[PDB]
């Protein structure tokens, strides 16, 4: 048992809710919140901009030191950093950005990072401003992640479409 509330169960291990991931994280304080990161960990907008804003920019300060030491992430890759006031840890995962021409095939590699964590609160990777089809992202998530994932979908119309179209 865990403290996630109000989720619809899609599969043995995947759950989904219409929720603002920032407010969800603040309430639950999960062990792991996933960020929709880019390779430079520049949290400007989308999920990343919202999560970083909620940390009063501490996520960005930490991220800038990480990049100065380690260089950029790979598309499809990840790193574990602090969750600040939102979670124990933040798993920054880079899904492909279709609006940059990045290979959508890398979405499966991106979701594979979730399997290193027993339980996660997450957005749909490559959705939103990353330009991929969220229905596809949900399918890849269900077919790739084997650990317990709680998906927060900000947009109510999209959430309803994802549920109603789920196979
Ligand atoms: O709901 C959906 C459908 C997919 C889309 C998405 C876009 C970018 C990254 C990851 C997912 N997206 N966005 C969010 N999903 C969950 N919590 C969110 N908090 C936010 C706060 C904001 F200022 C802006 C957006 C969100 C947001």
């Amino acid at each position: 048992v865990n403290s996630f509330s109000g989720y619809l169960k899609l599969t043995d291990n995947v759950y989904i809710k219409n929720a603002d991931i920032v407010e969800e994280a603040k309430k639950v304080k999960p062990t792991v919140v996933v960020n929709a990161a880019n390779v430079y960990l520049k949290h400007g907008g989308g999920v990343a901009g919202a999560l970083n804003k909620a940390t009063n920019n501490a996520m960005q300060v930490e991220s800038d030191d990480y990049i100065a030491t380690n260089g950029p992430l790979k598309v499809g890759g990840s790193c574990v950093l602090s969750g600040h006031n939102l979670a124990k840890h933040c798993l920054h995962v880079v899904g492909p950005n279709v609006n940059k021409g990045e290979d959508i095939q890398l979405l499966k590699s991106a979701y594979e990072n979730f399997n290193q964590h027993e339980v996660l609160l997450a957005p749909l990777l490559s959705a939103g401003i990353f330009g991929a089809d969220p229905i596809h992202s949900l399918r890849v998530c269900v077919d790739t992640v084997r650990t317990n994932v709680y998906l927060a979908v900000f947009d109510k119309n999209l959430y309803d479409k994802l549920v109603s179209s789920f196979l």
